[PDB]
């Protein structure tokens, strides 16, 4: 089926310095999302300028923007994954919540594991700090799983509540 | 007060067979609303049938989901149960969240426990499993229970939190 | 394989009115183990005294806790189920922790929910409220059983988990 | 920066009496607010009349609505608290969710752990009863704090995660 | 009932700068212990000093040992509380588990929540940062409780699942 | 310091079918300690005779036992990583518990998430399924790590909470 997708997330290296590895996977692992793919890094500034596209974030926000994602992420951990399942890019978002913690709604990652606001970061000159990445859209999806992962490190297996997710 | 609603809950084959009964209880528990029934069973054709009603399904969907519903419910395990409480049967509706778990918002039982879209299981031509069914209003509340439930089933007793939620 | 058994348990009235039946519930389905009955009631007299019997009480304890043990349960909400697995019986009593709340280690469900202590209720003159009943042992399980449940309300189903457990 | 505030929180009446202290303040640590005091007291009539001023609940609710009030908290414990963070007034109330149980979405303090409604309160004439009370806005923050803490009562430490919120 | 005991708890600088305090709290409602008194403030010296007694101190373990408690707690935040019920001291001391993190029971606070080890802590020399402080025995309770609180900080009041605990 | 040890373990092909990598990765992350690596592989035959060596595997217990082991792990999914803390070989196997999931203390991860027995295992000839693997020694440790990572995949960053661990 083409419905079933792939998509890419990192726990930021907010999330992995806080100890909230484990209560982030375990969201996805819990609403039945199939993880099948993960490693640990710390990310050199080149990986995180092809993570994160110039062109891409200075058409969508500013070259101020750019320069502290670039700084939060570069020489720093994280923790990045893939989730497989039907439609996962959009329930990911949504499990996800909004960009900024001040306005992501409790129940959903960022709601419930940070708060500070866009004004804050803008003053401060520091990236938002919201615990997760996950992929936008199929093609953002396309695009950045190859840029973490080998094809040989996406695995295929079988989760034991498949058929209640799939159908059998 | 007739404010004080009983509410027909079911935790679906999928709930039962992912280990989600008492997670689901909780939720009701948590809140403070008050479980007044409980048994699990197979569920044969016939209740199946009882339970969703040709008429009502095929109106409001069409008459593949009533075929799709009766085929996943019947002679499949279920964990039926009432709940009781001020205006319970809304209430239930609010922590159970959307039919479709893929917009089902996260922090309700469908968001947090299934994922899957109707788009998906129109594809493959299987009910959506969205691990709980809850009384949709009052009329169906009153229908539903004596279905599953004879009147000696429904107990009557005092919750320790009572006085906060009824008042004393 | 002789190794797979049956156990009954019982949500006490102090768990059931403490709100705690999700919570019991979710520890089982947690380990790997399978809820196969469940049903809730008020218990009545006589139904106490088949479940407690007489000249077991008064044998492995005295007859002030018999009658104690009846005045808890007698009239009083109980969620009685029966749970499968290797070995279950053993395993059961393992999560339950000691009779007496006051030393059930940490982690038990006793140890966890509950505390007071076997000098406290002697002083009180009321049964120890430790909010489950589990089969204390294989003979036991193969009574209490039956008291609780007709041969037709004990289901035969696959947990999505089998495969881990049983094998396959 | 400007955007850092204190407000004030109570864990109500309700909240003290059902065991739900520990929850409440979990979940304010949890997304990475602070707290800077802390206690618990009996509050007396006088006190309550302070905090929920006559003019300001008549002129939005009713006198009814403000003699309950009075009602449900005095002669009550409650455990107040005083939480520090970035725009931490806003984030505070998105977390605490809507005054009315019933409409509170899950997920958040109300919307998980009560849920009774403004009809049923009216109907049998006490207050609502929603686990928890936090300041309105930056003005009521201001008024509040100092009616139930004295200026060396507000603590002045650094968080281990300060710097994933205010950055370093 | 002589058996009912008030014993001194104390959230450490470790467990508040990590966010804990919320934590720890559920777990003594969980299991039915009551918060009689809480109070949240920075240490000073003086303070810190009367509560961990040079005499005892030293006679129990050593001059090294008073010191790094002394400088562990000074200056720092400290979340105290009261907690009452049917033997607490010993039930309190239970969930706490071992003084030693390394060696403290998963299930307990200190086995859960820390784990770092006496030969290291002497090694670095600096105390153990083993989360919570709670009343060894009932003449340590006796004594430390009156040197945090004032006996009208001592709150009165029912918990709703009293009678499960304490009778009724 | 020489107590500094980091240790590998394996959600084994159990967890991970079952979703419960996020549980495990929470219990370590929860304490205190630190994960520096992970990886998500499906294991070749090669790797598994690697890490259960048939010498120690056959004198420890059996060839059949060995051969079981093997088919359970190779070919199946797994999620590796490395831990790092204070005397981190021994607290890892305090949390994971027995090797017997029925006999696995209440609180650990074998105790909360398995339930099956030796005695079951034998009888129907397949591993023992206990959820995770954890380095027994810091002589297994030592041998263990380099055969799942490469030295460049083991990270040195800070955890938010490295003060009340390692101390600063
Ligand atoms: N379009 C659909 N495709 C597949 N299954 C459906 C569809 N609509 C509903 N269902 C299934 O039938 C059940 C009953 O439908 P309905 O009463 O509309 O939803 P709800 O149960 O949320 O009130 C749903 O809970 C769901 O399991
Ligand atoms: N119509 C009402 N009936 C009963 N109680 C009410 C009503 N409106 C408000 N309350 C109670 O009074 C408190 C103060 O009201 P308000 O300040 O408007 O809400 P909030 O506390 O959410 O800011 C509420 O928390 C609620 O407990
Ligand atoms: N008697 C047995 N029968 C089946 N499987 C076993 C047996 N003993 C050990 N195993 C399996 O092999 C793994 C390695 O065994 P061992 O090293 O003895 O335990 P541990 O994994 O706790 O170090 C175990 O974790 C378990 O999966
Ligand atoms: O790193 V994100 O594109 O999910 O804000
Ligand atoms: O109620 V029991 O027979 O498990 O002591
Ligand atoms: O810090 V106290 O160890 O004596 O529990």
């Amino acid at each position: 089926s083409m419905l079933l997708q792939k998509t890419l997330c990192i726990v930021k290296p907010d999330g992995v310095r806080r100890g909230l590895i484990g209560d982030v996977v375990s969201r996805f692992e819990r609403v039945g999302l199939k993880m099948v793919a993960a490693k640990m890094l710390i990310v050199d500034e080149s990986l995180a300028k092809k993570h994160y596209l110039y062109d891409d974030i200075v058409f969508r926000h500013s070259e101020a923007v750019w320069n502290s994602l670039i700084k939060f992420i570069s020489n720093s951990p994280v923790f990045t994954f893939v989730v497989e399942g039907v439609e996962s890019i959009e329930v990911v978002r949504k499990l996800c919540g909004a960009t900024e913690p001040k306005l992501a709604i409790p129940g959903t990652i960022r709601g419930d594991f940070s708060y500070h606001s866009f004004k804050y970061s803008n003053e401060k000159g520091f990236s938002i700090y919201n615990v997760i990445h996950a992929s936008a859209n199929e093609a953002d999806a396309m695009r950045e799983i190859p840029i973490w992962f080998k094809d040989n490190e996406i695995l295929n297996y079988k989760r034991d509540d498949e058929c209640e997710h799939y159908y059998c």
